[PDB]
Order: C-alpha cells, then structure tokens, then sequence
C-alpha cells in the first residue's frame, strides 16, 4: 500500500461537523452516545413514504481523480420490530461552488445501493462498505445518503485518495504522483538521477498504480568516479580509497605502494620510488624496475658461448620482464672495447623473454664480458640499471658440423661451417681410421666427400679439420651397411 | 481486456441445466417464459420465515485462481404488493468431490449481500452485479443463493476467469498465463526469442495483470544476419537484398557493382572486375582501381623540376587515393636507366595525397621522364597500373639562393646551395654594380660576404655565381640605409 490522502473523516471530527438534512425536521439526525460516540441515525420504518437526505459538506477535490468512500454502519432487521427496508442509497454531486443550505437532490448521481452483511436485532455488528468514483473534474463534490425507511445508524464516513509517494530508488528521484482513475492505470514516471549519479551506457522509470504502489523499475543511475552508493545517494570515497569509473561497485581501497588518498579520489598517487605505466589501470599497485637476473652463467661449450640466466629476485611487482644482452672485448694486450659486429646471437639480443642465448663467431683467447640486463614496463621511468656480468674466453674457432648424408657397402659425408668463417678455410681435411696406426686422409675445398672402398658393417673414426694458412671437429663413428 | 474463460453460463444453457433447491418443494423454482426465456424465481414474501437455497452444479476449477461471478436479476418492491426483504445472499463452497444432492448450507461461505440498483413495481429493470472470490485451491466449487423473503427472478449467472493470452511481441513468444488472484499482481513472464532472433548486447519480459492485460514490455529480440522482421517473425532477406548484423533494421538492397543475392544473404558478392578491401563494410559497393591522374605537368623552373597533377577522371568509387612518383634518365648518347639516388623529392615520393612534388638535384641536359601513378585501396588486388608520364630537361645546375642578412650605410649578404652540390663549387663569385660599365667582383669559398664602402640609399645589382673547374643566381636589388 501507498499514500492515502484523507478528504473527509466524520468520526475524526467528534461531532463538531454538521451536515445538511432534507427535510430539516424529520429523517436523519445526529446522535451522541456517552465516552462520546457520534453518529447519524434515521429509523422511521413506520411512516409509509420516506425520502430522507443527508448531505455532507462540500469537499475540496484538489488533485484527486478517483476517490474512495468508506462507510461504517448498522442496519436493524425489518422483522425485528413487530413499509420497511434494510438498505440505503449513496449519491454524489460534483460542483465548483459550495451552495450551502441550498441542496437539490436532482443534481445527485447515484453511486450504489448499500446493503449490510450483518443485521442487528437490538451484539454491535458493524458493517463496512467501500465504493469509489472517478474521474472527478470540478473543484469539489458532495456525498449524500438516502433513506426510504431503513433503521440505520451511520458511524463513519472516510473519503481519501491514493498517491504514489515521493521515492528515492536506484540512485534516482521520483516525484509524488497521483494514482490514476482507471484500474489498468500504470503511469510511467521518469526519474531524476541524484547528484553525482549518471546513466552510463537504460533511463530510470517507475510505474504508478491505482492503489499508489510503484510497480516495475526500469533502468538505474550509477555513482560516478570518486563516488559510491551509500544508502540512497552518492558519497565521496573515504580517505584511503578510490573509484575510477561510474560503476555499481563500492570504492576500492588503495593498492600497494601508494599514497593515502583524500576524499573523492579517482586513483591513489604513487609512493616515492614507485611508478605506473601509461597502460596500467588505477587498480594496479605502484611498481618499480626489477632487480638483476638472479644468476647468470656464461659457458664456452666448444667455439660458441652459452649464456643461461634466471629471473630477478625482485620483479618490482611486474610480469612484463624483458632481457637485453650486450658485450665487451678485452685482449689479455690489456686494451678493451665494444663487441665486434661479427658476433651473432641465437635470438635478437634485446626484448628477450627467454632466459638464455647462444653467442657465436668469437675470436679465440679474447676475454668477452657479457652483461645481461633486466627491464620491466616501468624501466623507462628511472635512469638506474639492473644487470649481471659474466666473462668467457674461447680457444678453438668453429669446427665443421658433420653428418652422414647416406651410406652403403660407402660412407657419404657432409659438413658445414657458418658463412663468415668460410673465407678463412684453405682446405678441409678428412681423416678416417678403422676402430691403431693406419689412417686415410683426403682433402677438399667443398662440403661433402664420399669415403670409398670400405669394409661392410664397420665402425670408422671420422674427423674433419678446417685448415688455414686450424680447428677440427669431434670424432664421429659411422657404420657401413650389411 | 484479455482472455475470459467461462466456467458456467446459466442463460447459455436454455433450461437444460438443473440446479438443486433446498427445500425440494418450496422456494426457488425454474420458470420458463415464452421465444423461451428461462430463470430462477422465488417470491414467498408472505411466509414469515424463509431460508430458501439454490445451489449450482459442481464447477470444475481447472487453473483458475480468482473467479468472477456475474449475476443478472430483478427484485420487486416490498411496498409494491399490499416479513419482506429486497436483497439476497450469495455463497460459495470449495470441494474436491461433487456431492450431488447431498447439500449442506453450513459448508458455504458468504460472498456478499446482493442488492438491486433498480426495483420493479410489476418496465423490465435488469440489475447487474459482479463479485469475485479467490484464491481457490480445491478441484472445484459450488455457488448458492439464499433468499429470506425477497421476490427475485434470477436470469443469468456467469462465472469466468481471466488469462493473459499467448502473445507474439518484440520478436519473442509469451505463453498463455493465468491472471493472479491479488489485485496488485503483476506476474513477470519471460519471453522466448522466435527462430532466427536473438538478444544482442535486455531480455524480453511482459507483466500479466489481474484483468489479463499484458502491461510493461522490457527488452526485445532482434532478427540476426540474413534475416529481417516481417510482421511478428524473422524472414530471409529477399533475393537482391542483404543484412550483415543483428539489428532492428530491414534488409538493405544490394549496393553498386554487385551480383544479385540469393535469399538470406549477409552480403552481396562482387561483380566481375570489382572488389572490396578487407576494411570495407558489406554496405559499401564494389570498387576498382582508379584511372590515371587526369593531367600531369612537368616544368623545369630553374634547376628544379615541378610536377603538378590532377586526380583521376575515374576514382573507381573510392576516396583513399594515393600517388607515387618514379623516374627514368636518358642521355640524348641514347642510353637509358633508372633515376640516380642523388635525386631528391620535396616529400617522400610514395603514399602521396598531395597533387604535386618538387624534384631537385638534377644533371643538366639529361632527359628525365617522370611517371606518376594513382592507386586506391583495391589496387593491390589487380596487376594493372594507372599512370601518366611527363619529360623534362634541365639546363643550369642549382644556383646560390641569396638573401640579405642585414644592412647599413653596408650590405651584408648570405647564400646557400644544397650540400650535395657544395663539393662541386671551387669558389663563389659576387658581382655588384650600381643601378652601366663599372662592376665590382669579390670571391669567397664561404657562404657570406659584407659589401663595404657603399653609397647611402642606393640600389645595387647583386649576383652570386657558383664557380667550378658554372651556375649563377638571379640579379637581386639591395638598398642601403638612410
Ligand atoms: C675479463 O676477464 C678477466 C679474466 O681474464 C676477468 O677477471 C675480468 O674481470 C674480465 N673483465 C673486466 C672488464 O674486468
Ligand atoms: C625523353 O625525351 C624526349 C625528348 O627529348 C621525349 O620525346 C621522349 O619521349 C622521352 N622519353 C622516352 C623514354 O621516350
Ligand atoms: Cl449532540
Ligand atoms: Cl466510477
Ligand atoms: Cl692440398
Ligand atoms: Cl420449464
Ligand atoms: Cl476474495
Ligand atoms: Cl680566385
Ligand atoms: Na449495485
Ligand atoms: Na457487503
């Protein structure tokens, strides 16, 4: 149930309300019972022809469309005393002027015959009856009651109308609106967003019914950045909190490494020495550049150097860690300088996410120092650097990488060396022994030989040296067919 | 108003319906008036103590919650014949079994006292009265009528209940639902998207009221790609039409240069020789590469060449037109070849949106042919080329560009030439005459001289030649102070 606005309340007046009766003498009469109770009684069941009227004061209508008329009464049984009726009539008249004592029944429209559910034979049996009328349009109206020979006491008369009350809901405001006249009335009432609230992407609406109930909520408003919902309004975020968007969510407390916020903050400021990247959301804690790769190994396996490292002990709270590798040369001469352009990497030496690289094409005996640096998203915002160094010497230059391209029974062999080294080699020298003092060497400028005139199902020791005006491969075991 | 389902209709039965009366003899009785009209009459206003009951058949309730009971009747005036009442009583009883002739008034709950609005003194004055009761829960119910000494004819009795009908709205389906019992009942009923419809981003809902009206639509479904809304459903796009998205829009007809579509098309296919770029929306007509720049001029103003052109006559229906310039050299020797890397352009010679460029650093006497090509977004999809050619010869190499850096009374002069030409110059030669056979020449390797010992407020003719082991500027008029 919603708002009732009362227009008339006979009982609530304690007798001081005085209504016109026609005729002046006979018919309805005000009665007091004493604890005073007042009432309007008529009981002329004997007289053969009655037409007794009771007319209320002029009632100002205001904004009311449908009025509700609530009556409380007793009726005595026509068979309970030895031309009688047990009902009365209820009328109304609209009008813009209050006519005072000038009352004319012909201007009154009949609402209904009022009958009792219970009848007395004197147990105080109080009937209740409600009717309604609408739409009304004039400035005011009158009610009336007609008795044609009933024995009635009329104890109460309430006229009220219904409203949908002023409403705060869904962070919007809805004005008090008058319940409409027709029963299938749902009036759509637009809402107003309370201060610091907004409709983001459905606009707030409510539907006012004839009983004054608000029925079906459509849409809502949301508290904007720096504000949240507290009860029915928007409030500034507490000190220590933030909110960056218009959402239906509370203020989030300040993330890690951040400076205590003032009221209505859309984001907390960064702590000294901590930062944010231009892609980081306000919800992300302040971060910093990482420490150095925790461990780094530089191992000279063969002619190439392998660098293997480990992520930093401290990431500075980030997950976008990359590595970059740089190099210095030093001749143990004493002189030093940056790495030559002839050094290659197994992977472009910057923007590394892998934790290892292979370095090739290195001058022998030279002391190479490799520095591997760790950087995350906030690194460009500090001057400082986090790195580890490791030094390697290499002895042999790149040997030929040799494989079998086929076999019979004979052994068909191929090899390769990186194209920068290919200028250095004068000739390749192939050696083959049987698996103690009798080997066979051949020479070529090319990259493949077939070893001929060999024993079936036999293990041979094959080596390929790169010769210069050098560096030789590992011994391979190659077996002939059967 | 919505769906009424009738449960009982006395008048609509033409007498063949037969109701229990208590007592069997006295009281209510079926009467026929002849054009047959049937009715139930009691008129024992004389007898001192009446309690006459009329009980309907057992009525099966089905799914009904609130029933509506509509009566039509006459009542005669108790004063119209010389223990009388002018009302009757309406009761009901719920029950799961039909008890037949076994009728027990004590099981009947009173709905209301029924009174007439109009009373007869015989003009056929037919009162109408509606009441309702609910919620009901048992399998069926009975109505009854009680007369205590009224003279009533009862001509009609309709019990019905209300439903919200099965509904197609907003491209969703809503099941037939029973109107609820309570007046402030709005039952929310979810809808089902009809075939080929979808909820894109609010889900369809309707609200069923107690009178069987559907009240407030929330949400909708939309016809998906290849489909549109026709009446209350989704239909395949006509031949000749398309629709690419789920929207509330009709099928669009096929754009220009396109192949007639089959039913339910999401896009029309391209006409032979026409294309679409991988960024073009389905709504965009098929396009093609443009024609050549309509006009091109190649003019050798000085040492530089100016190319000015004009957009193509035919754009192939596009607005993303770019130009690119290329160059061939030919010595009038006869031999030809691509342009040297020493030729510069006033603007990177590809991706041009401008319709002109300046070409500088050109070898004298050489026949340069410039080709300017037009390309739009669909050009990469054809092999063909649209271009215009224009040829230019240049005579002089770049002269010094000379300006006054200051003056007195003297003239302080500076010049420049593009750094590629700066190697060629042995010395610069400055000549100055007074504005007929007496000039003064000086020489420098640098780019500025101050002319000294000059007359006040005087016009001088200054030229600067670039000398080689050449090319000289225009004559400038420089005036001293006063
Ligand atoms: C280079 O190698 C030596 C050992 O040969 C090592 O101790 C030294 O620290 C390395 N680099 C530099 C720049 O000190
Ligand atoms: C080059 O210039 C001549 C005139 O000197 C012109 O007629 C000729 O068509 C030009 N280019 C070519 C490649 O034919
Ligand atoms: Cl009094
Ligand atoms: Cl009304
Ligand atoms: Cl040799
Ligand atoms: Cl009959
Ligand atoms: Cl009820
Ligand atoms: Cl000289
Ligand atoms: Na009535
Ligand atoms: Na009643």
């Amino acid at each position: 149930q919603g708002k009732e606005v009362v227009l008339l309340d006979f009982a609530a007046a304690g007798g001081e309300l005085g209504w016109l009766t026609h005729p002046y003498g006979k018919g309805w009469d005000l009665m007091q019972n004493i604890m005073p109770i007042y009432m309007y009684s008529v009981c002329n069941v004997m007289s053969g022809d009655q037409d007794n009227w009771l007319r209320t004061n002029w009632v100002y209508r205001g904004e009311a469309e449908r009025i509700f008329i609530e009556l409380k009464f007793t009726v005595r049984d026509c068979n309970s005393f030895p031309s009688c009726k047990e009902t009365f009539n209820l009328y109304y008249a609209e009008s813009d002027l209050d006519y005072g004592t000038n009352f004319q029944k012909r201007l009154f429209t009949k609402i209904d015959t009022i009958a009792p559910d219970e009848i007395t034979v004197s147990h105080v049996k109080l009937n209740v009856e409600e009717r309604s009328v609408g739409p009304l349009t004039r400035k005011g109206f009158y009610l009336a009651f007609q008795d044609i020979g009933a024995c009635v006491a009329l104890l109460s008369v309430r006229v009220y109308y219904k409203k949908c009350p002023e409403l705060l809901q869904g962070l919007a405001h809805f004005p008090e609106t008058i319940a409409g006249s027709d029963a299938p009335s749902l009036a759509t009432v637009a809402g107003t967003c309370v201060d610091h609230a907004v409709v983001p992407p459905e606009e707030p609406r409510m539907h006012c019914a004839v009983d004054g109930e608000w029925l079906v909520p459509i849409g809502q408003c949301l508290c904007q950045a720096g504000y949240e919902k507290v009860e029915d309004a928007c409030q500034a975020c507490s000190p220590g909190f933030f909110k960056f968007e218009a959402s239906e969510s509370p203020c989030l407390e300040c993330p890690e490494h951040t400076l205590p916020s003032p009221e209505g903050a859309t984001s907390c400021e960064c702590e000294e020495g901590f930062f944010r990247a231009p892609q980081d959301p306000a919800s992300m804690p302040c971060t910093r550049p990482p420490s150095a790769p925790h461990y780094l190994t530089a191992v000279g396996m063969g002619a190439k150097v392998e660098l293997r490292w480990t992520p930093p002990q401290d990431s500075g709270g980030r997950e976008d860690i990359v590595y970059s590798v740089t190099c210095e040369q030093c001749w143990p001469s004493g002189e030093c300088g940056p790495c030559e352009a002839s050094v290659r990497y197994s992977e472009p030496p910057h923007g590394l996410t892998r934790t290892s690289v292979t370095v090739s094409d290195l001058e022998p005996h030279m002391n190479y120092t490799f520095t591997v640096e760790a950087r995350n998203g906030v690194s460009g915002l500090v001057t400082s650097r986090s790195f580890r160094t490791a030094s390697v010497s290499i002895n042999q230059t790149e040997p030929p990488k040799v494989r079998l391209e086929g076999r019979s029974t004979s052994l068909s062999v191929s090899w390769s060396i990186p194209p920068p080294q290919q200028s250095r080699v004068w000739k390749y020298e192939v050696t083959y022994r049987k698996k103690s003092n009798s080997y066979n060497v051949r020479r070529t400028e090319g990259f493949s030989v077939t070893l001929d005139d060999l024993a079936p199902d036999t293990t041979y020791l094959v080596q390929v040296q790169a010769l210069t005006q050098g560096a030789g491969s590992k011994v391979h075991e190659f077996q002939t067919l059967s």
